[PDB]
DNA sequence: AATAAGCGGATGTGGG
DNA sequence: TCCCACATCCGCTTA
């Protein structure tokens, strides 16, 4: 199954949910979720994974926090903003 | 208060 | 066995 950081990177490349997520500085890998439309994107993640329960932005962000150590995605000190690692962007 | 984002420990589930 | 890569639950903190 596709990994969460890859799901998000794929969405940013396709632009299929442009109203839910967007690049801030794509060269730096920084991206931001929509305050009002992030739940629709979270729902899509859960359906793609076939999880038992409805996915929520809160649970999706809890999963993102677990990348902080290994570095695939880091939280930026801006609202709803995150940053992919160079390695993630390179692949 | 109402609303929202942030934080993260503890535990449960998948598929190796 | 026991790690992977989250999912889920819960409560606290900050704005
Ligand atoms: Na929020």
């Amino acid at each position: 199954k596709i990994r969460l950081y890859q799901f998000l990177l794929d969405l940013l490349r396709s632009g299929d949910m442009k109203d839910s997520i967007w690049w801030v500085d794509k060269d730096k890998g920084t991206f931001q979720f929509s305050s009002k439309h992030k739940e629709a994107l979270a729902h899509r993640w859960g359906i793609q994974k076939g999880n038992r329960k409805k996915m929520t932005y809160q649970k999706m962000a809890r999963a993102l926090r677990n990348y902080g150590k290994t570095g695939e995605v880091k939280k930026v000190k801006k609202k709803l903003t995150y940053q992919f690692s160079g390695e993630v962007l390179g692949r």
